Protein backbone atom coordinates (compact mmCIF):
# COMPACT_ATOMS: atom_id res chain seq x y z
CA UNK A 1 0.00 0.00 0.00
CA UNK A 2 1.66 3.07 -1.41
CA UNK A 3 0.86 6.96 0.01
CA UNK A 4 -2.00 7.06 -2.50
CA UNK A 5 -3.68 5.12 -1.28
CA UNK A 6 -3.19 5.27 2.47
CA UNK A 7 -4.47 8.92 2.37
CA UNK A 8 -7.53 7.74 0.07
CA UNK A 9 -8.46 4.83 2.95
CA UNK A 10 -7.70 8.02 5.38
CA UNK A 11 -9.92 10.37 4.00
CA UNK A 12 -12.79 7.31 3.00
CA UNK A 13 -12.64 6.87 6.48
CA UNK A 14 -13.45 10.42 7.92
CA UNK A 15 -16.58 10.32 5.29
CA UNK A 16 -20.04 10.25 6.78
CA UNK A 17 -22.00 7.11 5.96
CA UNK A 18 -24.30 7.73 2.85
CA UNK A 19 -28.44 6.89 3.04
CA UNK A 20 -29.16 3.12 3.25
CA UNK A 21 -30.21 3.15 -0.71
CA UNK A 22 -27.16 5.24 -1.65
CA UNK A 23 -24.88 2.19 0.50
CA UNK A 24 -27.40 -0.82 -1.54
CA UNK A 25 -25.68 1.30 -4.64
CA UNK A 26 -22.33 1.19 -3.71
CA UNK A 27 -22.80 -2.90 -2.45
CA UNK A 28 -24.43 -3.50 -5.57
CA UNK A 29 -21.58 -1.49 -8.04
CA UNK A 30 -19.00 -3.84 -5.91
CA UNK A 31 -20.74 -7.35 -6.45
CA UNK A 32 -20.89 -6.69 -10.04
CA UNK A 33 -18.14 -4.76 -10.80
CA UNK A 34 -19.94 -1.55 -11.61
CA UNK A 35 -17.18 1.55 -12.26
CA UNK A 36 -18.78 3.68 -10.10
CA UNK A 37 -17.11 6.74 -8.66
CA UNK A 38 -14.68 6.15 -6.30
CA UNK A 39 -16.24 7.59 -3.04
CA UNK A 40 -12.93 10.59 -2.19
CA UNK A 41 -13.87 11.69 -5.78
CA UNK A 42 -17.59 11.58 -6.00
CA UNK A 43 -17.27 14.00 -2.46
CA UNK A 44 -14.80 16.46 -4.45
CA UNK A 45 -17.34 16.21 -7.10
CA UNK A 46 -20.17 17.09 -5.45
CA UNK A 47 -18.59 19.96 -3.59
CA UNK A 48 -17.21 21.59 -6.69
CA UNK A 49 -20.80 21.30 -7.68
CA UNK A 50 -22.37 22.93 -4.68
CA UNK A 51 -20.38 25.74 -5.41
CA UNK A 52 -21.14 25.45 -9.52
CA UNK A 53 -25.05 25.69 -8.69
CA UNK A 54 -25.66 24.11 -11.71
CA UNK A 55 -28.98 24.12 -12.99
CA UNK A 56 -28.66 21.87 -15.88
CA UNK A 57 -26.19 18.90 -16.28
CA UNK A 58 -25.02 16.60 -18.85
CA UNK A 59 -23.15 13.40 -17.71
CA UNK A 60 -21.50 10.85 -20.38
CA UNK A 61 -21.73 7.42 -18.59
CA UNK A 62 -24.90 6.59 -16.53
CA UNK A 63 -24.09 2.91 -15.75
CA UNK A 64 -26.65 2.58 -12.81
CA UNK A 65 -27.80 5.72 -12.00
CA UNK A 66 -25.32 6.28 -8.56
CA UNK A 67 -23.37 9.68 -9.42
CA UNK A 68 -26.68 10.92 -11.40
CA UNK A 69 -28.49 10.02 -8.27
CA UNK A 70 -25.76 11.78 -5.91
CA UNK A 71 -25.56 14.69 -7.94
CA UNK A 72 -29.54 14.96 -7.70
CA UNK A 73 -29.43 14.82 -4.29
CA UNK A 74 -27.01 17.30 -3.73
CA UNK A 75 -28.70 19.97 -5.83
CA UNK A 76 -32.55 19.48 -5.52
CA UNK A 77 -33.32 22.29 -8.00
CA UNK A 78 -31.05 20.57 -11.06
CA UNK A 79 -31.90 18.58 -13.94
CA UNK A 80 -29.84 16.21 -14.96
CA UNK A 81 -29.48 14.54 -18.73
CA UNK A 82 -27.15 11.36 -18.95
CA UNK A 83 -26.20 8.68 -21.42
CA UNK A 84 -25.72 5.03 -21.06
CA UNK A 85 -25.38 2.55 -24.15
CA UNK A 86 -25.48 -1.12 -22.71
CA UNK A 87 -28.68 -2.14 -22.40
CA UNK A 88 -28.40 -3.79 -18.62
CA UNK A 89 -27.03 -0.70 -16.76
CA UNK A 90 -29.63 1.69 -18.63
CA UNK A 91 -32.37 -0.81 -17.46
CA UNK A 92 -30.72 -0.37 -14.28
CA UNK A 93 -30.25 3.12 -13.79
CA UNK A 94 -33.58 3.89 -15.07
CA UNK A 95 -35.20 1.71 -11.75
CA UNK A 96 -32.51 2.95 -9.66
CA UNK A 97 -33.70 6.56 -10.59
CA UNK A 98 -37.31 5.63 -10.26
CA UNK A 99 -36.48 4.03 -6.89
CA UNK A 100 -35.60 6.99 -5.53
CA UNK A 101 -38.28 9.42 -6.96
CA UNK A 102 -35.45 11.31 -9.39
CA UNK A 103 -37.29 10.08 -12.68
CA UNK A 104 -38.97 13.68 -12.64
CA UNK A 105 -35.02 15.36 -12.45
CA UNK A 106 -32.98 12.87 -14.18
CA UNK A 107 -33.63 12.09 -17.63
CA UNK A 108 -31.45 8.90 -19.31
CA UNK A 109 -30.93 8.86 -23.14
CA UNK A 110 -29.94 5.17 -24.68
CA UNK A 111 -27.44 4.64 -26.97
CA UNK A 112 -24.31 5.41 -27.91
CA UNK A 113 -22.98 9.08 -27.01
CA UNK A 114 -21.06 9.75 -30.26
CA UNK A 115 -24.52 9.21 -32.02
CA UNK A 116 -26.90 11.01 -29.89
CA UNK A 117 -25.80 14.78 -30.27
CA UNK A 118 -28.96 16.02 -31.32
CA UNK A 119 -31.39 14.57 -28.97
CA UNK A 120 -28.67 15.65 -26.28
CA UNK A 121 -28.69 19.41 -28.05
CA UNK A 122 -32.32 19.89 -27.62
CA UNK A 123 -32.03 19.90 -24.03
CA UNK A 124 -29.21 22.15 -24.46
CA UNK A 125 -27.43 24.13 -23.12
CA UNK A 126 -25.82 22.32 -19.79
CA UNK A 127 -24.10 24.38 -17.19
CA UNK A 128 -21.80 20.99 -16.32
CA UNK A 129 -20.72 17.80 -18.69
CA UNK A 130 -19.45 15.13 -16.74
CA UNK A 131 -17.62 12.74 -18.59
CA UNK A 132 -16.73 9.39 -17.10
CA UNK A 133 -17.08 6.87 -19.90
CA UNK A 134 -15.13 4.81 -22.28
CA UNK A 135 -11.24 6.07 -22.11
CA UNK A 136 -10.28 6.01 -25.39
CA UNK A 137 -13.39 8.20 -26.79
CA UNK A 138 -12.50 10.88 -24.39
CA UNK A 139 -11.01 13.17 -26.89
CA UNK A 140 -14.38 12.72 -29.22
CA UNK A 141 -17.03 13.33 -26.02
CA UNK A 142 -15.04 16.47 -25.18
CA UNK A 143 -15.31 17.71 -29.55
CA UNK A 144 -19.02 17.06 -29.56
CA UNK A 145 -20.29 17.81 -26.16
CA UNK A 146 -18.34 21.06 -25.52
CA UNK A 147 -20.31 23.00 -28.41
CA UNK A 148 -23.52 22.78 -25.63
CA UNK A 149 -21.80 23.69 -22.56
CA UNK A 150 -22.79 27.12 -21.33
CA UNK A 151 -20.71 30.01 -21.12
CA UNK A 152 -19.47 29.82 -17.53
CA UNK A 153 -19.74 26.54 -17.85
CA UNK A 154 -17.31 23.53 -16.51
CA UNK A 155 -16.25 19.81 -17.82
CA UNK A 156 -15.25 17.34 -15.66
CA UNK A 157 -13.39 14.30 -17.15
CA UNK A 158 -12.58 11.09 -14.38
CA UNK A 159 -9.99 8.62 -14.92
CA UNK A 160 -7.79 11.03 -16.09
CA UNK A 161 -4.67 9.90 -13.97
CA UNK A 162 -6.18 6.16 -14.27
CA UNK A 163 -4.64 4.99 -10.59
CA UNK A 164 -1.37 6.62 -11.75
CA UNK A 165 -0.69 4.80 -14.32
CA UNK A 166 -0.44 7.62 -16.66
CA UNK A 167 2.29 9.48 -14.63
CA UNK A 168 4.74 6.72 -15.41
CA UNK A 169 6.46 4.76 -18.58
CA UNK A 170 3.17 2.89 -19.72
CA UNK A 171 3.66 1.89 -23.04
CA UNK A 172 5.35 -1.53 -22.39
CA UNK A 173 -2.52 4.95 -21.33
CA UNK A 174 -1.61 7.10 -24.27
CA UNK A 175 -4.48 7.55 -25.30
CA UNK A 176 -5.69 9.09 -21.53
CA UNK A 177 -1.80 10.60 -21.83
CA UNK A 178 -2.83 11.99 -25.35
CA UNK A 179 -6.15 13.97 -24.09
CA UNK A 180 -4.41 15.54 -20.88
CA UNK A 181 -1.63 16.60 -23.18
CA UNK A 182 -4.28 17.48 -25.70
CA UNK A 183 -7.13 18.96 -22.72
CA UNK A 184 -4.14 21.30 -20.88
CA UNK A 185 -3.00 22.62 -24.39
CA UNK A 186 -6.52 23.54 -25.45
CA UNK A 187 -6.81 27.16 -26.47
CA UNK A 188 -10.65 27.62 -25.03
CA UNK A 189 -10.17 25.84 -21.95
CA UNK A 190 -8.14 26.35 -18.60
CA UNK A 191 -7.94 22.54 -16.68
CA UNK A 192 -6.58 21.49 -13.73
CA UNK A 193 -6.00 18.02 -12.80
CA UNK A 194 -6.87 17.31 -9.45
CA UNK A 195 -5.52 13.58 -8.19
CA UNK A 196 -8.13 12.65 -6.22
CA UNK A 197 -9.92 9.07 -6.71
CA UNK A 198 -8.97 7.75 -10.26
CA UNK A 199 -7.86 11.46 -10.97
CA UNK A 200 -10.53 14.02 -12.18
CA UNK A 201 -9.90 17.25 -14.50
CA UNK A 202 -11.85 20.60 -14.47
CA UNK A 203 -11.71 22.50 -17.21
CA UNK A 204 -13.55 25.86 -18.00
CA UNK A 205 -13.84 28.44 -20.49
CA UNK A 206 -10.82 31.11 -21.11
CA UNK A 207 -11.08 34.75 -19.99
CA UNK B 1 6.22 6.91 -4.13
CA UNK B 2 2.89 7.37 -6.55
CA UNK B 3 2.03 10.59 -4.50
CA UNK B 4 5.46 12.00 -5.94
CA UNK B 5 5.23 10.84 -9.35
CA UNK B 6 1.78 11.62 -9.82
CA UNK B 7 2.65 15.17 -8.75
CA UNK B 8 5.50 15.30 -11.01
CA UNK B 9 3.38 14.27 -14.01
CA UNK B 10 1.07 17.43 -13.21
CA UNK B 11 3.39 19.72 -12.61
CA UNK B 12 5.15 18.58 -15.81
CA UNK B 13 2.15 19.54 -18.13
CA UNK B 14 1.00 22.77 -16.38
CA UNK B 15 1.91 25.92 -18.25
CA UNK B 16 4.77 27.90 -17.37
CA UNK B 17 3.83 31.53 -15.23
CA UNK B 18 4.99 34.41 -16.07
CA UNK B 19 8.52 35.42 -15.16
CA UNK B 20 7.53 37.73 -12.44
CA UNK B 21 5.88 35.00 -10.68
CA UNK B 22 8.65 32.70 -11.55
CA UNK B 23 10.65 34.79 -9.17
CA UNK B 24 8.71 34.69 -6.47
CA UNK B 25 8.35 30.78 -6.60
CA UNK B 26 12.29 30.90 -6.91
CA UNK B 27 12.58 33.12 -3.98
CA UNK B 28 10.36 30.84 -1.59
CA UNK B 29 12.49 27.52 -2.83
CA UNK B 30 15.44 29.94 -2.06
CA UNK B 31 14.17 30.59 1.44
CA UNK B 32 11.93 27.60 2.53
CA UNK B 33 8.92 29.88 2.16
CA UNK B 34 6.01 27.25 2.30
CA UNK B 35 4.15 28.76 -0.54
CA UNK B 36 1.34 26.63 -1.99
CA UNK B 37 2.81 24.00 -4.22
CA UNK B 38 1.89 24.41 -7.95
CA UNK B 39 -0.27 21.72 -8.19
CA UNK B 40 -2.63 22.42 -5.22
CA UNK B 41 -2.39 26.11 -5.98
CA UNK B 42 -4.40 25.00 -10.08
CA UNK B 43 -6.72 23.56 -7.71
CA UNK B 44 -7.41 26.61 -5.41
CA UNK B 45 -7.72 28.85 -8.69
CA UNK B 46 -10.12 26.78 -10.70
CA UNK B 47 -12.65 26.05 -7.19
CA UNK B 48 -12.27 30.17 -6.79
CA UNK B 49 -12.72 30.86 -10.68
CA UNK B 50 -16.26 28.55 -10.64
CA UNK B 51 -16.82 30.55 -7.40
CA UNK B 52 -16.30 33.91 -8.75
CA UNK B 53 -15.68 35.63 -5.20
CA UNK B 54 -15.55 39.43 -5.01
CA UNK B 55 -14.34 39.18 -1.10
CA UNK B 56 -11.18 36.77 -0.25
CA UNK B 57 -9.88 36.63 3.04
CA UNK B 58 -6.72 34.87 3.44
CA UNK B 59 -4.97 33.87 7.13
CA UNK B 60 -1.20 33.53 5.96
CA UNK B 61 0.33 36.04 3.27
CA UNK B 62 4.30 34.77 3.57
CA UNK B 63 5.30 36.81 0.99
CA UNK B 64 2.11 37.48 -1.19
CA UNK B 65 2.34 34.55 -3.74
CA UNK B 66 -1.19 32.87 -3.49
CA UNK B 67 -2.51 36.76 -2.85
CA UNK B 68 -1.06 37.43 -6.06
CA UNK B 69 -1.82 34.25 -8.06
CA UNK B 70 -5.72 34.30 -6.69
CA UNK B 71 -5.59 38.41 -8.00
CA UNK B 72 -4.77 37.23 -11.67
CA UNK B 73 -6.98 34.93 -11.91
CA UNK B 74 -9.86 37.27 -10.30
CA UNK B 75 -8.83 40.68 -11.99
CA UNK B 76 -12.33 42.21 -9.94
CA UNK B 77 -11.91 40.49 -7.10
CA UNK B 78 -10.46 42.35 -3.82
CA UNK B 79 -8.22 40.43 -1.28
CA UNK B 80 -7.29 40.90 2.32
CA UNK B 81 -4.83 39.06 3.83
CA UNK B 82 -3.06 38.46 6.95
CA UNK B 83 0.79 38.14 8.07
CA UNK B 84 2.28 38.25 11.81
CA UNK B 85 6.24 37.82 10.52
CA UNK B 86 7.50 41.30 9.74
CA UNK B 87 10.01 40.10 7.16
CA UNK B 88 7.61 38.14 5.03
CA UNK B 89 4.63 41.37 5.61
CA UNK B 90 8.02 43.28 4.62
CA UNK B 91 8.07 41.17 1.06
CA UNK B 92 4.62 40.41 0.81
CA UNK B 93 4.03 44.08 0.42
CA UNK B 94 6.80 44.93 -2.11
CA UNK B 95 6.04 42.00 -4.01
CA UNK B 96 2.07 43.15 -4.35
CA UNK B 97 3.81 47.02 -4.99
CA UNK B 98 5.71 45.53 -7.86
CA UNK B 99 3.05 43.40 -9.45
CA UNK B 100 0.42 47.15 -9.05
CA UNK B 101 -2.28 45.28 -7.38
CA UNK B 102 -2.04 46.84 -4.21
CA UNK B 103 -5.24 48.78 -4.76
CA UNK B 104 -6.86 45.33 -4.79
CA UNK B 105 -5.03 43.14 -2.07
CA UNK B 106 -4.83 44.71 1.27
CA UNK B 107 -2.11 42.84 3.97
CA UNK B 108 -2.57 43.37 8.09
CA UNK B 109 0.31 42.91 9.90
CA UNK B 110 0.13 40.76 12.87
CA UNK B 111 -1.36 37.32 14.52
CA UNK B 112 -4.68 36.73 12.89
CA UNK B 113 -6.10 35.85 16.51
CA UNK B 114 -6.06 39.65 17.54
CA UNK B 115 -7.01 41.43 14.36
CA UNK B 116 -10.82 40.20 13.79
CA UNK B 117 -12.01 44.13 14.50
CA UNK B 118 -9.93 45.33 11.68
CA UNK B 119 -10.94 42.34 9.28
CA UNK B 120 -14.20 42.92 10.37
CA UNK B 121 -15.20 46.18 9.01
CA UNK B 122 -15.06 44.64 5.63
CA UNK B 123 -16.94 41.92 5.83
CA UNK B 124 -18.42 39.82 4.69
CA UNK B 125 -15.65 36.97 2.86
CA UNK B 126 -16.39 35.15 -0.17
CA UNK B 127 -13.93 32.83 0.45
CA UNK B 128 -11.85 32.31 2.97
CA UNK B 129 -8.54 30.85 2.64
CA UNK B 130 -6.63 29.46 5.78
CA UNK B 131 -2.75 28.83 5.16
CA UNK B 132 -1.51 29.22 8.43
CA UNK B 133 -0.24 27.89 11.77
CA UNK B 134 -1.61 24.39 12.02
CA UNK B 135 -1.84 24.53 15.24
CA UNK B 136 -4.27 26.93 15.43
CA UNK B 137 -6.91 26.15 12.54
CA UNK B 138 -9.73 25.56 14.98
CA UNK B 139 -9.56 28.72 16.48
CA UNK B 140 -8.72 30.19 13.03
CA UNK B 141 -12.08 28.96 12.03
CA UNK B 142 -13.92 29.95 15.05
CA UNK B 143 -13.05 32.88 14.77
CA UNK B 144 -13.67 34.12 11.14
CA UNK B 145 -16.15 32.38 9.57
CA UNK B 146 -18.63 34.18 11.33
CA UNK B 147 -17.87 36.68 8.28
CA UNK B 148 -18.16 34.04 5.65
CA UNK B 149 -21.09 35.04 3.07
CA UNK B 150 -24.27 33.06 3.27
CA UNK B 151 -22.82 30.49 0.48
CA UNK B 152 -19.35 31.15 0.53
CA UNK B 153 -16.53 28.36 1.17
CA UNK B 154 -14.07 28.25 3.30
CA UNK B 155 -10.39 26.33 1.86
CA UNK B 156 -8.12 25.31 4.17
CA UNK B 157 -4.53 23.87 3.28
CA UNK B 158 -2.20 21.67 5.03
CA UNK B 159 -4.43 19.11 6.10
CA UNK B 160 -2.65 15.89 5.21
CA UNK B 161 1.11 17.19 5.64
CA UNK B 162 -4.40 18.52 12.02
CA UNK B 163 -5.85 14.91 12.56
CA UNK B 164 -8.15 16.50 15.57
CA UNK B 165 -8.97 19.62 13.12
CA UNK B 166 -9.80 17.16 10.05
CA UNK B 167 -12.29 15.45 12.84
CA UNK B 168 -13.28 18.13 13.70
CA UNK B 169 -13.98 20.16 10.53
CA UNK B 170 -15.81 17.15 9.19
CA UNK B 171 -17.95 16.10 11.69
CA UNK B 172 -19.19 20.03 11.64
CA UNK B 173 -22.91 20.40 12.24
CA UNK B 174 -23.35 23.80 9.96
CA UNK B 175 -20.47 22.59 7.50
CA UNK B 176 -19.99 20.00 4.82
CA UNK B 177 -16.35 19.10 4.00
CA UNK B 178 -14.14 17.35 1.39
CA UNK B 179 -10.72 16.60 1.03
CA UNK B 180 -8.63 16.73 -2.11
CA UNK B 181 -5.58 14.64 -1.52
CA UNK B 182 -3.34 17.27 -3.98
CA UNK B 183 -0.23 19.36 -2.37
CA UNK B 184 0.10 19.21 1.43
CA UNK B 185 -4.02 18.12 1.22
CA UNK B 186 -7.23 20.76 0.63
CA UNK B 187 -10.50 21.03 2.99
CA UNK B 188 -13.20 22.84 1.05
CA UNK B 189 -16.11 23.48 3.32
CA UNK B 190 -19.14 25.10 2.23
CA UNK B 191 -22.87 25.76 4.43
CA UNK B 192 -24.85 22.53 4.23
CA UNK B 193 -27.73 24.78 2.75
N1 LIG C 1 -19.63 5.95 -26.06
C1 LIG C 1 -20.46 5.66 -25.03
N2 LIG C 1 -21.74 6.10 -25.04
C2 LIG C 1 -22.53 5.97 -23.95
N3 LIG C 1 -22.21 5.16 -22.93
C3 LIG C 1 -20.93 4.80 -22.71
C4 LIG C 1 -19.94 5.06 -23.78
N4 LIG C 1 -18.89 4.26 -23.49
C5 LIG C 1 -19.08 3.76 -22.25
N5 LIG C 1 -20.35 3.95 -21.86
C6 LIG C 1 -20.91 3.61 -20.53
O1 LIG C 1 -20.39 4.48 -19.52
C7 LIG C 1 -20.28 3.78 -18.28
C8 LIG C 1 -18.96 4.12 -17.60
S1 LIG C 1 -19.07 3.84 -15.86
C9 LIG C 1 -20.07 5.21 -15.36
C10 LIG C 1 -19.93 5.42 -13.86
C11 LIG C 1 -20.98 6.39 -13.33
N6 LIG C 1 -20.76 7.76 -13.89
C12 LIG C 1 -20.91 6.45 -11.83
O2 LIG C 1 -19.97 7.00 -11.26
O3 LIG C 1 -21.79 5.95 -11.14
C13 LIG C 1 -20.40 2.29 -18.59
O4 LIG C 1 -21.55 1.75 -17.93
C14 LIG C 1 -20.56 2.19 -20.10
O5 LIG C 1 -21.61 1.28 -20.45
N1 LIG D 1 -1.60 33.17 13.74
C1 LIG D 1 -1.04 33.72 12.64
N2 LIG D 1 -1.43 34.95 12.23
C2 LIG D 1 -1.02 35.45 11.05
N3 LIG D 1 -0.01 34.90 10.36
C3 LIG D 1 0.31 33.60 10.53
C4 LIG D 1 -0.21 32.91 11.72
N4 LIG D 1 0.57 31.83 11.89
C5 LIG D 1 1.34 31.70 10.78
N5 LIG D 1 1.30 32.83 10.05
C6 LIG D 1 1.99 33.07 8.77
O1 LIG D 1 1.40 32.30 7.72
C7 LIG D 1 2.40 31.90 6.77
C8 LIG D 1 2.17 30.46 6.35
S1 LIG D 1 2.82 30.19 4.73
C9 LIG D 1 1.57 30.96 3.74
C10 LIG D 1 1.75 30.55 2.29
C11 LIG D 1 0.93 31.44 1.35
N6 LIG D 1 -0.52 31.32 1.66
C12 LIG D 1 1.19 31.03 -0.07
O2 LIG D 1 0.79 29.95 -0.49
O3 LIG D 1 1.87 31.74 -0.81
C13 LIG D 1 3.75 32.11 7.44
O4 LIG D 1 4.53 33.04 6.68
C14 LIG D 1 3.45 32.65 8.82
O5 LIG D 1 4.29 33.77 9.13
MG1 LIG E 1 -14.98 6.80 -13.63
MG1 LIG F 1 0.23 25.54 3.20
Amino acid sequence: TDRYEQINDYIEALLKPRPDNVKRLEAYAEEHHVPIMEKAGMEVLLQILSVKQPKKILEIGTAIGYSAIRMALELPSAEIYTIERNEKRHEEAVNNIKEFQLDDRIHVFYGDALELADAVHVTAPYDVIFIDAAKGQYQNFFHLYEPMLSPDGVIITDNVLFKGLVAEDYSKVAKIDEYNHWLMNHPDYQTAIIPVGDGLAISKKKR
